[PDB]
């Protein structure tokens, strides 16, 4: 049982990194992987960097060099569903690209040729995460998470996403790329992130302020989830 | 010296593929690599699939599994510069994402955090490509190539690119993702593509019509360039 964990930013991986025993590091392809035991569980924790390509590169390296059994994508996210507040958890049942458009060839908006329109997250991983949410008594929303190479702060950027993906519960910049890579190698995948902002209302300022809260909450979730899978 | 070559589509790699001696096929992650010799020179040719993540995944696997010394990204492109006809060659001086936006945190438009705002293509590769262009007496333009996860077909997409990157000579969907991976592994990189359309309201029709011409012209250039580098 080796669990892969991927976060984009230093701030998102630092708490999980500090809790790894017999921690060794691989710096490769401009990313970092940290290997060891987390509460006596073998894990590979990747710091990918930001955006779709960084995440895809990182995910590929992780899968190649660490051969994890599953991948959990952790970190912050912009909340779209109205029940969500800063700190709350979001769990993917599906990921889609909100910025992909080959509709001129009759693909569905969001869909890239050779891909499904959206990528289904693993039902066992989702079940596990929902049990972790009940144990910890966290507030959480399960739903479609959308990814793009844009930081969303209201206006037409947010309106476009709500028009094209009315059911999207959160927006971010890596999850669908990781899902795409995992799909291609048939590795079970799930996103377990926490809200740093509401993708509007000066989200850049909320992000500066509440990223630490979001890192702490997703970290709590991930630790518990990893324990529960082992 | 082993030369890596990356194309997105079957129609873009098929002619080069058929020229490889001692050909082996590695099928992995929804991507296919063909290794062997092209007129005596060691090559590895990737069929990546379409879009940024597909290209990032494939370039990553290509670099890891084959360790090429340079990467040439080939195939078709939507022409933006004035002096470009269907069939003409475009050569990258630089690549940027046209769909990346983290301007809320002070980055330049198209720049992702932790990356340069554009990726400089290798000067020795560019020089060789240009020598080949002259040798074969082709019409070519060297300059900024922009990538995104969208097939550009006039309207907002084209308008947005011409506004944000008035100096861009062509648009496509993989090159910058490949440059990004190459940047992270310090591998020299160039784009040598051919025009299939001009990214306007009739681009989908022109692409269907002229993909084969663009594939042939890029293939001729890449075959020539491979021997020049050899
Ligand atoms: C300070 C340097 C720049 C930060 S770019 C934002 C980080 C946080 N990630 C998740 C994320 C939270 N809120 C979001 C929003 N409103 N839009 C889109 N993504 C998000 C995506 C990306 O890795
Ligand atoms: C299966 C049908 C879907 C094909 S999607 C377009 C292909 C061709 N590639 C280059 C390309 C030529 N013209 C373009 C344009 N107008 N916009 C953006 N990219 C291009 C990108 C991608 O690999």
């Amino acid at each position: 049982m080796k669990i892969g964990i991927i976060g984009a930013m230093e701030e998102e991986v630092t708490l999980l990194r500090d809790k790894i025993d017999n921690r060794q590091t691989i710096t490769l392809g401009g990313c970092e992987i940290y290997t060891g035991q987390l509460n006596g569980t073998e894990v590979a924790l990747l710091k990918s960097g930001i955006g779709k390509v960084a995440a895809a590169l990182g995910a590929t390296l992780l899968l190649e060099h660490c051969k994890p059994d599953v991948i959990i994508n952790t970190g912050s996210a912009g909340g779209l569903a109205s029940t969500l507040k800063v700190g709350d958890i979001v769990v993917s049942d599906e990921t889609r690209y909100h910025d992909a458009d080959v509709t001129a060839f009759g693909y569905e908006y969001g869909q890239l040729p050779g891909c499904p329109a959206g990528f289904k997250a693993d039902d066992k991983l989702i079940a596990a995460a929902e049990s972790c949410i009940r144990e910890l008594n966290l507030n959480a929303v399960r739903g479609l998470i959308v990814s793009g190479d844009a930081f969303i702060n209201g206006s037409v950027g947010l309106a476009k996403i709500r028009h094209n993906f009315p059911d999207a519960v959160a927006v971010e910049m890596e999850a669908t790329a990781i899902a795409h890579v995992c799909h291609n190698f048939n590795v079970p995948f799930v996103v377990v992130r926490a809200i740093s902002d509401v993708a509007d209302q000066q989200s850049h300022l909320s992000f500066d302020e509440f990223l630490a809260v979001a890192a702490k909450q997703s970290t709590l979730m991930v630790e518990t989830l990893v324990q529960k899978l082992a």
